[PDB]
């Protein structure tokens, strides 16, 4: 399982402060972004 962004683009940018957040919106963001979020 490689580290990078799947997501649109702009959606990990946009919500790359809220890689953080305990809610759905966190998840998806270490899903979709798991470089954005840093799980390398």
């Amino acid at each position: 399982a490689a580290c990078s962004d799947r997501a649109h683009g702009h959606i990990c940018e946009s919500f790359k402060s809220f890689c953080k957040d305990s809610g759905r919106n966190g998840v998806k963001l270490r899903a979709n972004c798991k470089k954005t979020c840093g799980l390398c």
